[PDB]
This record gives structure tokens, C-alpha cells and sequence, in this order.
């Protein structure tokens, strides 16, 4: 008919209790595709799903799901916070670090490809933000508006970043803190 009487929830509540068997049981009764196109294109796609739940398999160390991972990034010119903020949003950032390596490398080389340094400029640059959007609850001190640019001294080779670009930013995630 004209309905659709199919599942695809019943894939929803079971990745979120368990991704590989979520994004397998789609791929069953025929939902969701193969290849690696098609589920980067729904986690990325149907926001419906836990956020920890997604930002834990696309940091995930299988060779399958770092494909998985790729072309997650290869979805969604802008400024770089404008970029990371947006690669941020999807999911929920994982507090593992050898997941948050896995996602900073990506996300650094992917920006890196159409100012900075190089791509492991960009990659420390992440995570100072990354040292920034956390750091501003229980703390009396803030981050110096002297430090944070006297502590990020060399990430450009040898030299540091703008100081007006490292201060553009620094009131950017301090209005609005992404996560």
C-alpha cells in the first residue's frame, strides 16, 4: 500500500543498547545499506539516536569503523570553530583518549583540504578548544586572557598563531559553549 508499516525504531532502540547489532538488524530486513556511504549517512542523518551511543561507535578502533568515521567527516570555508562546533553537534563527544585522537585526526585533515600551518596545526588547535568549551564550572580562575596565548606559544612550526586569531576565538566558545 501506501503506509509503511516498516521497523526502522526497532533498529533505533537496539543501537542504542548495542550499535552492532542496531545498525546490523536495518541492514537485514533491508533499511539500511552496506558499504560505509550508508551508515555514515545515518548516523549523521536520523537524529533520533542517543548521542553517546553514535559518538562511541564512530570512535571505535575497528578498521571497519574508522571507514565508518570517514565518511561521517566527508558530510558536514566557514571558520575553523565554525567547523568544529559543527562536527561537535552530531554526537556526544567520547571521554575515552584514544577516541578523541581518532576524531581529531580526521577532522584535522579533512579541514585541511579546502592562515594554519599544517594539519597537526589544527589537530592541537581542536583540542585547546576542546580545553576551552570544558573549562568554561568549579574553577574560581578562568583561562588568562594573557594565558591561553602565551600557553598555545608554537603550534605554527615555531611560531605561534595570530593573537588575534587565538582571541576571536577565545570570545567565541565563551558566549556559547558548544557542548
Amino acid at each position: 500500500i501506501k503506509q509503511q508499516k516498516e521497523i526502522i525504531e526497532h533498529g533505533i532502540e537496539l543501537f542504542n543498547k548495542k550499535p552492532k547489532r542496531g545498525i546490523q538488524f536495518l541492514q537485514e530486513q533491508g533499511m539500511l545499506g552496506t558499504s560505509v556511504e550508508d551508515i555514515a549517512q545515518f548516523l549523521h542523518q536520523e537524529e533520533r539516536l542517543d548521542s553517546t551511543q553514535v559518538g562511541d561507535f564512530l570512535g571505535d578502533s575497528a578498521r571497519f569503523n574508522k571507514e565508518v568515521m570517514y565518511a561521517y567527516v566527508d558530510q558536514l570555508e566557514k571558520e575553523f570553530v565554525s567547523a568544529l562546533r559543527t562536527f561537535l553537534e552530531g554526537f556526544r563527544l567520547p571521554g575515552e583518549a584514544q577516541k578523541i585522537d581518532r576524531l581529531m585526526e580526521k577532522f584535522a585533515a579533512r579541514y585541511i583540504e579546502c592562515l594554519f600551518a599544517s594539519a597537526d596545526t589544527a589537530y592541537v588547535l581542536a583540542y585547546s578548544i576542546i580545553m576551552l568549551t570544558t573549562d568554561l564550572p568549579q574553577v574560581k580562575n578562568k583561562m588568562t586572557k594573557e594565558q591561553y596565548i602565551k600557553m598555545n606559544r608554537g603550534i605554527n612550526d615555531s611560531k605561534d598563531l595570530p593573537e588575534e586569531y587565538l582571541s576571536s576565538i577565545y570570545e567565541e566558545i565563551e558566549g556559547k559553549k558548544i557542548a
